[PDB]
């Protein structure tokens, strides 16, 4: 079982030894982060090892990323690394491949610009009220709120609404029919990416990674809604009817359905994340308040274009996503034989962009474990390589609803930091450890004290 | 295990409704050959049929199988459909693909030139002699010949000889260690193409379809006479030390050892085909016989340029590889969404060309099922369509070596002819039947009487 394991020592790219059949995975034991920042450090600029018989090679030259990411993006590194079984879900555009992926991409990219964006707001307002009357709730009681469910709550709630066009207080309604399925399709593996040679079979099985029923529901979900208002459910049926053909009724679910799994634990966790960050920063929360206040006085309902006016909601936004990049990693196949910037990179290879450990890279970075917001302000902003700070990816093929997750969180945080401020109570982990799993999120659920202003 | 199950039923695309997960697999129990022939028959033009869950699109129409095989070969149809367990082997030009295969189509092409095939035919026409007299040994017992053995042997004398450099009488000498290595190796696959999903976990589990001791034979074989005349291996060498890298030691083992399967039973095959044609037609083995005393009197020996000035013997080879295309079919992967002269054609759809089917169409070949050389006479060869006679295929992708068949055919039937005469015996299968196998070959062997003259 060493076949490809040979290939880094071929190309004198260096990289820990691989065992038989495994490859490198024994030393995911203490998670991707720690196995990159430990490579990076170890074995400099590039490195390669082996998800099982797998080669991925590790680069953190930002001229090398950029034309990975950007330049070679179209012929070269144009599909992330296969993830099945999928099913009918092969049509969403993250799993898509090639010319398949790049018509999907031209067909839903109207739908997430700043117009649209902006029409969206007064619908994502409406949750944010949601949000300040459920943590008020949890604030009654001096006992101390795990946000992960009231913030997981108000990011389910906003991220299936706008897909699916549906309106559910989720916390006080665990019965809409449009909340249960949500709810399991979202609780999420390994030997897909360990031993790939399986999911063919896995494919043929029938078998569904996503639970059989809950896509079911949703397809004749969305057909309800045919026989028929600024959602993304709603903007994806106005481009059916409009070069590309369009995207079909199946196509359709597709893209909701990814939506949602691109959306929920990602702006969950990085809710908790900032008011951990918050929390443990008083002078940040309290300098974030006093310019809430000041763009919005008396409470004033935040707006889509005061949002954008809150210079140092942008600069804590940023900062926290430097320290938790969710994603961890971005990753293309070498789609063929190709040499970037002085350097054969084989065909099959998956080029790995370890995002993690180049926030965290001293290099870059002067004291990069330290929550430090300033360093996104309009003085030290354009020091910051676009290629190194890749919460969202970057290029052609990068996170396409990042301006609504950003203008999404921002509006939870001006309606929640409005009303109320955050203390660590006695349980609050700090320092704050990091699970091992594949999405980067809290290894014990955020604990915090919420008093009412 | 119905899906793709319902892709031709959508396209609008006739073809045998398949049962789940075989497909029409179940139809093949009558062959290849007559499966075509009937869905030819009974949907006319263009249909679609299974083989498990892989769609096969048939094509007939001469200017859509022109636009597979030739225009749209290196943007849409590049390939033939995967073949596995390889393990090395998938560095064979027949098996390697898109850019990987069009280098090594550009290697090896200087090598199978009008030119090289000249300079190799003093080679082939020593194995002839060894061919008549391993024949007139077994023409001493009245006894009758099963050609297949005394053809097979050359077939392998000639095809190893001149791939690896070596020489046998391999009849006369099944003691060579080149030999025992190549008779294990081209005795020769079933759910590989019905359930191809399996190909991924048959690789890894380290399993080759070659003899795990016959391709680590060959390889130190190649090896041993790189410590140094004009034969493949040796124009392969030659092409090494010179735009594309140069052959590696291991793509160049690979080449030589595909040429062995690509020539061995095909060469094989159709000399017993055309001995039996001619022993059941004596007029046209007189006049062949006739043809080669006027080209070569007093039994002259044949050369290049005489064999190319026999064109009777060209229409005798060309009129039995009509009858029996041993290849049956020619396939190629829709490597991507394509419309091709006013049809769509899914992405992963094999593309197939029933070459079997079309040289028995009634509508091109009058009295399709007639062994008639005339057909191929110079008045009316011009008659023809290149694209419904496809023995060695069409396009960049065809038989490599088909200059070198026809020449190697030629000059066995040449030495044999000017010394033997062959008639039927009470045991020739008369009709002969065809075997439902992988390659078109005889049901049972040909046995024949041979006359000395
Ligand atoms: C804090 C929130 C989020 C973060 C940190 C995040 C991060 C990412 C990253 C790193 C990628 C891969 C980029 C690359 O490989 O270059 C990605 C892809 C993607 N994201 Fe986001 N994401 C977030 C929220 C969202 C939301 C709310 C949506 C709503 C639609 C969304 C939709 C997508 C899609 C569709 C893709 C795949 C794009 C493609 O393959 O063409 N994401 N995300
Ligand atoms: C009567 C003898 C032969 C017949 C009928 C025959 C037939 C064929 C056919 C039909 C193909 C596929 C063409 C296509 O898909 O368009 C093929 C491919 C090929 N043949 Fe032959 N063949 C014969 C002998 C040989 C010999 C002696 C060699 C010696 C090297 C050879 C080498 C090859 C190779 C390398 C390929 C693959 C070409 C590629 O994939 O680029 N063949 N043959
Ligand atoms: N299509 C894909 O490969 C996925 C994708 C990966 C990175 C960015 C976008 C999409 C995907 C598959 C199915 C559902 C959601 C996402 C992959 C396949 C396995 N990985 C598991 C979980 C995951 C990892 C990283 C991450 C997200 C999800 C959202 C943004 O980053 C997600
Ligand atoms: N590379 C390939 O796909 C092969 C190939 C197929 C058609 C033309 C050329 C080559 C091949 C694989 C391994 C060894 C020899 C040939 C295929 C894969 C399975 N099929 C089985 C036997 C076979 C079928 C048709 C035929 C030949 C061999 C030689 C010319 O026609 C051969």
């Amino acid at each position: 079982g060493t076949h490809s394991h040979g290939l880094f020592k071929k190309l004198g790219i260096p990289g820990p030894t691989p065992l038989p059949f495994l490859g490198n995975i024994l030393s995911y034991h203490k998670g991707f982060c720690m196995f990159d920042m430990e490579c990076h450090k170890k074995y400099g600029k590039v490195w390669g090892f082996y998800d099982g018989q797998q080669p991925v090679l590790a680069i953190t030259d930002p001229d090398m990323i950029k034309t990975v990411l950007v330049k070679e993006c179209y012929s070269v590194f144009t599909n992330r690394r296969p993830f099945g079984p999928v099913g009918f879900m092969k049509s969403a555009i993250s799993i898509a491949e090639d010319e398949e992926w790049k018509r999907l991409r031209s067909l839903l990219s109207p739908t997430f610009t700043s117009g649209k964006l902006k029409e969206m707001v007064p619908i994502i307002a409406q949750y944010g009220d949601v949000l300040v009357r459920n943590l008020r709730r949890e604030a009654e009681t001096g006992k101390p709120v795990t946000l992960k469910d009231v913030f997981g709550a108000y990011s389910m709630d906003v991220i299936t609404s706008t897909s699916f066009g549906v309106n559910i207080d989720s916390l006080n309604n665990p019965q809409d029919p449009f909340v249960e399925n949500t709810k399991k399709l979202l609780r999420f593996f390994l030997s897909i990416t360990v031993f790939p040679f399986l999911i063919p079979i896995l494919e043929v099985l029938n078998i569904c990674v996503f639970p059989r029923e809950v896509t079911n529901f949703l397809r004749k979900s969305v057909k309800r809604m045919k026989e028929s208002r600024v959602d993304f459910l709603q903007l994806m049926i106005d481009s059916q009817n409009s070069s590309h053909k369009a995207l079909s009724d199946l196509e359709l679910v597709a893209q909701s359905i990814i939506f949602i799994f691109a959306g929920y634990e990602t702006t969950s966790s990085v809710l908790s994340f900032i008011m951990y960050e918050l929390a443990t920063h008083p002078d940040v929360q309290q300098k974030l308040q006093e310019e809430i206040d000041a763009v919005l006085p008396n409470k004033a309902p935040p707006t889509y274009d005061t949002v954008l006016q809150m210079e140092y909601l942008d600069m804590v936004v940023n900062e926290t996503l430097r320290l938790f990049p969710i994603a961890m990693r971005l990753e293309r196949v070498c789609k063929k034989d190709v040499e970037i910037n002085g350097m054969f990179i084989p065909k099959g290879v998956v080029v790995m962009i370890p995002s993690y450990a180049l926030h965290r890279d001293p290099k870059y970075w002067t004291e990069p474990e330290k929550f430090l917001p300033e360093r996104f302000s309009k003085k030290n902003k354009d020091n910051i390589d676009p290629y190194i700070y890749t919460p969202f990816g970057s290029g052609p093929r990068n996170c396409i609803g990042m301006r609504f997750a950003l203008m999404n969180m921002k509006l939870a945080l001006i309606r929640v930091l409005q009303n109320f401020s955050f203390k660590p109570c006695k349980e609050t982990q700090i320092p704050l450890k990091l699970s091992l799993g594949g999405l980067l999120q809290p290894e014990k659920p955020v604990v915090l004290k919420v008093e009412s202003r």
